[PDB]
């Protein structure tokens, strides 16, 4: 009968190689970092622009005004809103979370994370969640580099002695306060309830294939998250503790 | 008079044998595993495809991305989403819990449970609830084979020495954490409250008539839950205790 | 003047006989037991079926799966759901509480109560509220015949020494637990609050004109609630006490 | 100057006679008892019917099934609903509280109150609020004649020693329980809060000019509320006390 | 343009012309001059005794409220015919509309020297009866004060703080009036209800239509004060009981 | 590959100067004070009116009756409402928070803040929150601070952190003002109400219309600061009571 067909699957092949190949091909992917790095350089250069300057502007714009380019234009200076109007036109910018071939301010920050991680140190007080606010929650001075969701793309979870998990918990402390500020609906809700709202896309970002373990290592050292002896920074271990 | 006809039913036969035969035939049955095993083969072979490879893919897809094929396509790689688009077209896939003659990713997992129970061992960390997360709750290394609701179709409750009840309690430990991850609304709610949400469909799955007690015995022995002498594993007894 | 006309109604006839005749003709009903016994016989015999076998099946089906025939089909065996599909087609079955000329599984149980009262004794553990569960609440073994709302149509409240009232209180003990199981919204509610939710339709059922006091007496004796000397069973008097 | 015009109204006439004449002409009414007694007689006699029999039916129907003729038809016997369909057609019956020239079951009971006050004594247990329920609240046996809002049209507030106020308080005890039963929204709310919901239409009904003080006295005596020497019943005074 | 805005530092800010603007722009509500004018204008144009019509509109407002369209449906055919004519001529509306719109409450407010007289003859036909008000105060409450429009007669700047005592005396009625108008405030505390009408009553007492001298004449006319500016004994008792 | 391009951004310039220049150019505004000062003068002079008198009237009107010109007309004197009808017609006045080229009573008070700050001293008792009410909560509270438009005069980058003390002093009024404007926040906690106006006030204080030197002169003229940058005693008390 058909029960025999289903039971016959006990002797059917289950190759860990081809299964993990399928897992990677089927896994959660909000957007392709390779595609938007490509679409930025191609669209920006075709419109004869310093696309490298535009990404720095789009990252500054994202960090301080959000991911709604059309909305932020109305409540901005005439000179500033003229730049934003040009950035929307050239890079075909959109709001929220659209398709894989669509560029958003949040995505530019995510794919070009080696610059966004630098920019965070100079405009920490102009952020939705200010640096001083974040310093009060953590106790010790919270790492400015971690003060944006795009930091997740730098986290290497497979780091020896479970260092990557401690970093993910440290960054989660910010993510909770960030979510409460972005959507005030979650301001009264419990800490673990808010943690589950960003758990899936952050995990997908940390498990990213764009930057290698070695690239992530160099980036994590560069912004002082880990010392030369691969040991974590004292503020990062405090933020992971306060996360619970 | 019609009152006489209704009263005449006092002398009408009420055979406990034929009534219990009707009770069993009218009982609650989640889906027809025979029909979906049939429709996968029929639809798959008609579109000249390796339907046996397709079920493996559909199971991998269900274990790692869920039961909404249309929704998971939008947040996936172009190569991956192209495979999913083909699987929806051939197998006429749908979402949630529709009619008996409708195929869903969760149903393919459930009916072809002898394969999915093997696949779970290689992609335990790619699951919504990771294996290492499940190991922390249980204390001892939690059985990977049990880390999906479809495992219920392998459970034989009528096992001697009440072994089937111990297995159902062991699988329930996962089901609680799985439900909290699927719907984050139940993350703050009490353990016994979450247990009642999946109690009825799991019981209906365990009381299934597709696989016989002998087939279930072979499957439970194969995956390593019980030995040939029908003795539960060191971890399956720990998981059932931590369940309370 | 019109004051005269209205005042003239003081000497106008108000015969308690013709008023109670109107009260009975105008009273709340929901459905006509004579009409549904007629329609089952007429529809069943027209479609050349053993309609007497069908009513037993419809009763078994109602007791164990409810009053939604379309819904219960989807979560049932292919053989079982094929029988239900045939029963819906011939008897033009519907859900909930429709018109007086519409047949429902609950109505078949209500009008053919002399057979349903027998069926309850053999499938007591397959009921939404099991017999053993009912035995725990009552203390003494609860009468299986009373374990369905349709039992109300057999209750004669005008029984000497107020025996009928004791039966209505005994049946109410089940009705409370039955309501809490049917709608879990009433689970946390107080006992007297749940009692008022079914008080009106049960009273209307108990005041029914289909079965005469003599027919009700025969029915109540037939299922061991009372004996020829109108002495009601000890379990029935215990259930009425526990009802408070 | 316009301030002079307004100030000139200090010397303008304020005749208590013509003001009370206006108060009576402007006071809250609802419907005209003369008009509905007329329209029942006119519509009834035009359709060649015993309209005097029909009002007794409409009253019985009203007391036991309410004021929604279309709604009560669906949950009634085929013979009964056929009578109601005829009564709606002839008397152009409507629901709730419409215009002055519209007939409703509640208005027929109000208009023809000398006949409804009699009917209440024979169908006290078939009422929405049963007589025995009303006896429990009052302590002493509550007057059956008072167990309907239409009783208000018999109350004479201008009775010596303020007897009319004591009757209005006794009838209010029923009105509270009646309102809670009609609309279950008011069941949990405070006694004085529910009292204000029916205070205005009841006051308008008691202040009625249809029946004279002498007619009201005769009616109040004929249904044992008072005697020839204007001394009220012991149950009415108890009901007025329990009202607070 | 920054120079133009900064030049306003040397620009004139005359306290005289600013306070002249403040008085001209301050919160008025309705214009009593305009509605006295429009009543006299519209009334005389439709060849009516507009002086009789204002007394009718005042009687109508005191006993039936401010919704002319609504009160028509629940009124006598003769009465509702007068109200239909008054709406047509004086273009009457509901609630609180524009400054050039006439409402029953506004007619009572602007022609307060006549409304204050009418209150003495229909005290028992008011929403809050005079006898009810006599029970609360402990002394016979002034009938003239038994309407919110009385506030337009109060002169707060009266020597020895007499106006404040009158305001407190009128507040005792206003509390009971508010509880009757909106039964939502029936259970709420005395000081909580006092704040709901505090702002519009204060605005009414600070009114510019009647001068201190006109207010003195009006307060003298309806026995609140005498020639010597001495306050009535019932008015000082009502102000004391106000703090309850 | 493209991973190399993204990694190359590690050596790409991140100059705090040009970044803060972008931050200022991209920051939240609401309306353009230059544009509304222009539109008032242009529309006012085109209708042959003393537009300088009209702004003082619009400011008085805003301070005492709010930002809904159509609504305040219905509950006003015939002479007063006639002036308001003319002001709406000439200056094309609107309600709430519309576009950058739209004039509102609140915007006239904000852009012409050097006059509104003077007007506040003479009509302090006619304000939604009276001056005497504000004196009770605080020492005599500065009348100049008794309106949200005062924020446009605050210079947060003042030495010894003087600007921050002024922002805390003005916040004491803003809390009581918010509770009066929306009675929904009357029972709510002090820090909860403080967060409702924190974002637009910060955006107003960080404004580029008036320079640090202009702001210094303004705060000096209305006695919050003296020619030696030392704070007024009432301003330091209001900042303390703010917590």
């Amino acid at each position: 009968n058909y029960r025999d067909i289903a039971l016959a699957f006990l002797d059917e092949s289950a190759d860990s190689g081809t299964i993990n190949a399928w897992v990677n091909e089927f896994a959660y992917q909000g957007f392709d970092p390779k595609r938007i790095v490509q679409l930025v350089k191609e669209r920006g250069t075709a419109k004869g622009r310093d696309w490298k300057k535009d990404v720095k502007m789009m990252i500054v714009l994202n960090l301080v005004r959000g991911n709604k380019p059309e909305a932020m234009m109305k409540k901005m200076s005439e000179k500033g809103a003229s730049i934003v109007a040009n950035l929307i036109s050239v890079y075909q910018l959109k709001e929220g979370n659209p398709g894989r071939d669509t560029i958003t301010l949040s995505r530019v920050s995510a794919a070009f994370v080696p610059w966004t991680v630098q920019a965070l140190r100079v405009l920490s007080e102009s952020l939705p969640v200010s640096g001083t606010t974040m310093d009060a929650i953590a106790g010790v001075t919270y790492p400015r580099a971690m003060m944006h969701p795009s930091f997740a793309g730098i986290i290497d979870l497979d780091l020896p002695n479970g260092a990557g998990a401690t970093i993910a918990d440290a960054h989660g402390l910010f993510m909770i306060e960030f979510s409460k500020t972005i959507n005030p609906s979650l301001r009264t809700k419990q800490a673990n309830e808010v943690a589950a709202t960003f758990e899936k896309p952050n995990m997908a970002a940390m498990s990213g294939r764009f930057f290698t373990r070695e690239d992530k290592k160099k980036l994590l050292i560069a912004v002082g998250i880990i010392d030369e002896d691969l040991v974590l920074a004292s503020a990062v271990v405090r933020s992971a503790e306060k996360y619970r």
